[PDB]
Parts: structure tokens; sequence; C-alpha cells
């Protein structure tokens, strides 16, 4: 059930709405304002597959159901689940089953998310990757459980590492040979459609399946202008 709404932070404000389906749709003019300010200094701001919003701010991490209207004081009701060290991460993201993945100091870690202030998450997390993980530009999951990654200007996908003895990049399938480093945002919707913002323009299409598929030549243009101004843009 339910396709998730697109969300984004633009000029310190938080908006939500169904994603735009053509370049004549002025998304910002119709989107619901779900936060009046305070959103631009989060380092990370993302949603779990269970619908909980996670935010990293000033080295601490907070969670709560997302705000539904502009006067919902999200940070006043969010639960603080981390008191320090959350700005050390380069990436912080969920797999489809609710496990949190994190890249810190070139290593990849995985575990169920912290549920309280006193939980030393980084200490109990499993190290599933020992080196190479700060070299990616993007690292994100498809809803089918495959890990997608942009390395240099190349694009790859493969089931995630089973342990730190698993050399992921060596067995990954290459699904793109160039141009992937020029995107500002690159992410999946909840039904597996790939969405990307490249120089102000917003595109969507089924993801490439092999290195010679010219994704940008076939993708649908769903937005022209303003998308490079967002600080966060995600489903
Ligand atoms: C980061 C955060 O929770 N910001 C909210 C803001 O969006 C909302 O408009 C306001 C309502 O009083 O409370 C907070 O400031
Ligand atoms: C990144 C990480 O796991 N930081 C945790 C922090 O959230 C927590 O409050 C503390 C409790 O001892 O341990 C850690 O440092
Ligand atoms: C990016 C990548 O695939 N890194 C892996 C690393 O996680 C793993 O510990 C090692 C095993 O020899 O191989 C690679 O370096
Ligand atoms: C961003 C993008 O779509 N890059 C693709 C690239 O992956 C592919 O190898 C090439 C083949 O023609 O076309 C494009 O450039
Ligand atoms: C961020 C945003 O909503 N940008 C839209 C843009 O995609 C669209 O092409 C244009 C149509 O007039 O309006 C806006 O600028």
């Amino acid at each position: 059930g339910g396709e998730s709404m697109l969300r984004g932070v633009y000029q310190d404000k938080f908006y939500q709405g169904t994603y735009p389906q053509n370049k004549n749709d002025n998304w910002l003019a119709r989107a619901t304002l779900i936060g009046k300010g305070g959103w631009s200094n989060f380092k990370f701001l993302f949603l779990s597959p269970g619908g909980e919003l996670y935010g990293v701010l000033n080295d601490k991490i907070y969670k709560g159901t997302p705000p539904t209207h502009d006067n919902d004081n999200w940070m006043g009701r969010a639960k603080k689940i981390g008191n320090g060290g959350w700005n050390q991460f380069q990436f912080l993201f969920f797999d489809p089953n609710g496990y949190l993945y994190a890249v810190s100091k070139d290593k990849l870690y995985k575990a169920s998310p912290p549920q309280s202030d006193t939980d030393n998450w980084i200490a109990r997390a499993t190290e599933v990757g020992s080196g190479g993980w700060s070299g990616f530009k993007f690292l994100f999951f498809h809803p089918n459980g495959y890990l997608y990654a942009v390395h240099g200007q190349q694009f790859y996908k493969a089931l995630p590492p089973v342990s730190n003895q698993d050399n992921w990049l060596a067995r990954a399938t290459k699904i793109g040979q160039g141009g992937w480093d020029t995107f500002k945002f690159l992410f999946f919707s909840s039904v597996g459609t790939l969405f990307g913002v490249q120089g102000g323009k917003f595109y969507e299409d089924y993801p490439p399946s092999y290195a010679y598929d010219n994704w940008l030549a076939r993708a649908k243009l769903i937005g022209n202008g303003g998308w490079d101004d967002f600080r966060f843009l995600f489903f």
C-alpha cells in the first residue's frame, strides 16, 4: 500500500507533495509547507521504511513521525536517540527491512537503529566493509534490497556485502560508465523509479540495467529550474 510523497528542504523550509509529472508542474507552488524553518542545518534528514523521520543536527540524532503541517514543532516532540558522534558519518541510510547503514572513516557499518540516548550505536554495529567506502559519491538502496553506488563517474549495483571479507566493488554489476558524478541528488522512489537532479533539472525513469544504457537520453524531464537549490530531496 501507498506510494510515498516527495519531500524537500528549500530555503530553510520543509515541503511535501506528490512528485511532479511534467516540467509545467510548479511543485513548490502546490506543495504542502510542513515546516517554517530550522531545517537547513541538519547534516542528514531521511525517512525509515517504517515512516519515521530521522535528523542529524549539531552532532546529535533525533527521530519522530514527520511533521504534518507548518506549526507542528517537530524538534519539540522528536526523541533524542544519539547524544554525540553523529557528524562523523559520511552516509547514513536505511535498507528496505529497517537496518541502518553508515559509512564512517572509510568503513561500512550496519545494525538496527539506535532507540535511546544511552545506546552506543557505533560500538554495537557490525562492520560489514573494511575500506573503500568513503570513495563513493552516492550509496543508496533500491526497495528490492540491491545496493546502488556511484564511484567516480561510474554507477554500480549488487546485493550488499555479507561481511567485511566480501569485496563488494569487485563483484558489483556496472550499470553506467559516465556522467553519474554530475548529479546533485540521485535516489529511488518507493516503487523503484530512479530520480535524479542534474544542473537544476529533475528527471525520472526506470534505472539502467547495463553499462551502455543511456539513461539521461531516455529519462522523462519532470522539472526545469530550482531543483539545485534544495538542501535535501527524498521519498
Ligand atoms: C526543525 C523543526 O522542528 N522546526 C519546526 C518548524 O518547522 C515549525 O514550523 C515550528 C513550529 O513552531 O517549530 C519548529 O521550529
Ligand atoms: C555515533 C554513536 O554511536 N554515538 C553514540 C551516542 O549516540 C550515544 O549517546 C553514546 C552513549 O554512550 O555512545 C555513542 O557515542
Ligand atoms: C568498497 C568495497 O567493496 N570495499 C571492500 C571492503 O569493504 C572489504 O572489507 C574488502 C575485503 O577484502 O574488499 C573491499 O575493499
Ligand atoms: C548519466 C547517464 O545516463 N550516463 C550514461 C552512461 O552510464 C552510459 O554509459 C552512456 C552510454 O551511451 O550513456 C550515458 O552517458
Ligand atoms: C522547484 C520547482 O518546483 N521547480 C519548478 C520547475 O520544475 C517547473 O518547471 C516550473 C514550471 O513553471 O516551476 C518551478 O520552477
